[PDB]
């Protein structure tokens, strides 16, 4: 659905079947609600417990087609420019892509061979560093996040006696805003996420209906003005 | 089969087929279990009562070929370097090789010809020195272990008016550890028997599968962790 279809069809649902019976939303407000709705839909359909089916990213064909146009593969760049301090002796700091939303697969190409990266929690790190050897298994590497400035920096703790030659990251790209008009034309300097012009949906058409319905629900709740409605539909913001 | 194949097939037999797969083992853990299994298999197979067949070192072609790659022949060094207190006034002290696991044959070349060394027990020593003669039979010599520091020292008793020219010892060499990967680490160098570098199995490939099976059994016994498993699988340490 083009942006013009998202605006026209919001009023067949929010505005009492385009009857001007409900309050009436500007195009900036519709754009804001659509952007928030798409963020909510992505977050809910990612986590299995966030949706109504109990199914996550790759738990059904529908979920696979939902995130199909967000999945991106990018390389990490060595953060040798800044001589920071790492928590681990053998940690090579790598910076991740800027348009990163959620990581789902990471791999590192060493001289010994490719090794799947395990994002290791702060408890497992303390548990595995209390042992004699203190290295990953032969076919894996660890990863912990470190001091990050306006980006995402990750320490790659690969086994000693090995050098990192590559670092591939497969992640969900940050969705672009949904904007139904040139905001600068009538609204002075309002931006949704830094873009003031018409922005289409960068998602598969399968979830456009989901996003529009969530936007309509959010609009109706924000206008009913009840605290109860706001807190109830705020549950699904995550 | 090389160390890589030990580790790969160890994973295959341990956790790559099991239904509710357990955490994979670190290479230090795998090397430890392989070395322990190696020593256990050697000790089981040297003693007939230690294995189900009732067959010892040389009781079948398989048992010969098992230790074929572990047999070594050396010479004992006369221990006149420093003074010492021999239990028997007419015994010459000799030092065995450091890498000695088990003695299976000894022989001494005197001026009166070669003589097979019979390791006499302490009760046999007491019985034999109660007789009027107190010397070995024609074509043999007697032996008892004496004060040993850092290596076995040995007291040889030959007939009167006989000088020893050399003392050959057919023994079983101490098995070298099986280490899958260079255990060098920035957090601390760990060793199996004092060596951190990669170490292949220096025994015949006929028992490599045997060592792997014993390693898997020990791994699963450790995984269970109850006193029962440790007690019943410690019976085979010997």
């Amino acid at each position: 659905m083009n942006v013009n279809e998202f605006s026209n069809e919001f009023d067949v649902l929010y505005n009492n079947i385009m009857s001007n019976a409900a309050p009436g939303l500007n195009e900036y407000e519709k754009s804001v609600l659509l952007t928030k709705a798409q963020e909510e839909i992505v977050k809910n359909y990612f986590e299995p417990a966030g949706n109504k089916y109990g199914k996550g990213l790759d738990d059904s064909p529908k979920r696979q087609i939902d995130f199909s146009e967000l999945i991106k593969v990018g390389e990490g760049v060595l953060n040798t420019s800044a001589p920071t301090i790492t928590f681990d002796k053998r940690a090579k700091v790598y910076d991740l892509p800027a348009d990163l939303f959620l990581v789902i697969n990471e791999a590192v190409d060493t001289n010994a061979g490719t090794k799947q990266i395990v994002p290791i929690s702060y408890s497992d790190y303390t548990r595995l560093m209390s042992r004699p050897y203190k290295e990953p298994v032969k076919y894996q590497a660890w990863r912990i996040i470190t001091t990050s400035i306006n980006n995402i920096s990750v320490e790659l703790i690969v086994n000693s006696n090995e050098t990192i030659t590559d670092y591939k990251v497969r992640y969900i790209r940050r969705p672009a805003p949904i904007i139904t008009t040139n905001l600068s034309s009538e609204y002075g300097d309002v931006t949704i996420n830094g873009v003031s012009t018409v922005s289409e949906c960068e998602l598969n058409p399968i979830i456009h209906s989901e996003i529009l319905q969530r936007a309509v629900e959010l609009a109706k709740a924000a206008y009913q003005g009840d605290l109860q409605a706001s807190v109830e539909l705020g549950q699904r913001s995550e």
